[PDB]
């Protein structure tokens, strides 16, 4: 069925079941919706025998340069998506509730790529784009599929940050805290001025554009603070570093950073230190430090992030397209 928003009562069954699903993915809780509110969003599930939710998928519909939306469903569906005839019926309620106002229907889960899954998902009839399109540009995939992903549950002893590294990363993580390095978290107004000083002045040294602070104040209103933290970096007064991070599901995930310009006395593994953190105080299963463009020295995020994670990068399978309107997908959509 559909979801009518404008019903509480199913509107809350719905995020019990994505709170509480082991495939819960923060970009698919209704609060997403209202960061991205300039988008339109068409929430769908699935019900068992029992009439208990069994499968979600939270989409959200932009504009393009056609007649047509772009549907797109950020880390979804919610549910196992390898088991595919179940993930069929899911995309043809979907479908239904697009009403034919969208050339496609895109979602890219977090299930690592494989050439059986890949292929599988070909023979149902989906267009797949991972190991087959450009690495970058406007023609890759919106999110990374290369991911530095920290998975605690090999670490059930560990009590802090520092039990889960060679001691020579300990040594690393330890240089900001001798060196005076404090960090406090929570999710205060006061906390995202802070952050805001420091991503927008980060974005100024890289010639980047920003997103504007009323982004971060909706994400702030939709989640609370056991669901949203921000970590702010500070020596004898000096603001240096700080972090966003999203607790869901299985895992927290690093989402944005900002850093001042100068001595930051390396205060970036101190946020992360203390991110990490509460991943454990919260018995969370993964840390999922974000994404890089290449498992490369030459890439200086993945030399940080390498840091924190020296398992491979996880790779996902992608981007899997169910496409509705073949003409404008071929004009939109190219490897
Ligand atoms: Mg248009």
């Amino acid at each position: 069925p559909v979801l009518n928003l404008n019903d509480p009562q199913a509107v809350e069954r719905y995020e019990e079941f994505m709170r509480q699903s082991p495939y819960g993915q923060v970009t698919q809780d209704l609060g997403w919706a209202k960061v991205k509110n300039n988008w339109e969003p068409v929430d769908v599930y699935l019900e068992d025998d029992q009439g208990a939710i069994i499968a979600a998928m939270s989409m959200l519909l932009g504009d393009t340069p056609t007649d047509k939306k772009f549907a797109y469903a950020s880390k979804g569906p919610v549910m196992d998506v390898t088991d595919v005839d179940l993930l069929d019926r899911l995309v043809d309620e979907a479908v239904k509730a697009l009403d034919g106002r969208a050339y496609v229907l895109r979602f890219d889960p977090e299930v690592a790529y494989s050439d059986e899954f890949n292929t599988t998902l070909q023979d149902h009839g989906y267009v797949t784009r991972n190991r087959n399109v450009a690495d970058a540009g406007m023609h890759a995939t919106i999110q990374p599929r290369l991911n530095m992903v920290l998975d605690l549950t090999k670490f059930p002893d560990a009590k802090t940050t520092l039990d889960l590294y060679p001691s020579k990363t300990k040594s690393k993580i330890k240089r900001p805290f001798r060196d005076g390095v404090e960090v406090h978290s929570g999710n205060s107004a006061t906390e995202l001025d802070e952050f805001f000083k420091t991503y927008t002045t980060m974005a100024e040294r890289h010639g980047i554009t920003h997103r504007p602070i009323e982004y971060f104040q909706r994400m702030q209103a939709a989640f609370d603070a056991d669901t949203m933290r921000i970590f702010v970096a500070e020596r004898e007064g000096k603001l240096l570093s700080t972090g966003i991070a999203l607790k869901y599901g299985r895992k927290i995930w690093f989402m944005y950073a900002g850093s001042m310009d100068g001595n930051t006395y390396y205060a970036p593994y101190a946020v992360q230190s203390e991110m990490i953190q509460w991943a454990l105080d919260t018995n969370t299963d993964l840390y999922d430090l974000g994404g890089i463009e290449s498992e490369s020295t030459d890439d200086s995020l993945y030399v940080f992030k390498h840091v924190f994670v020296k398992d491979a990068p996880r790779e996902y399978i992608g981007e899997i397209d169910k496409v509705l309107d073949p003409e404008v997908y071929a004009e939109l959509v190219k490897d």
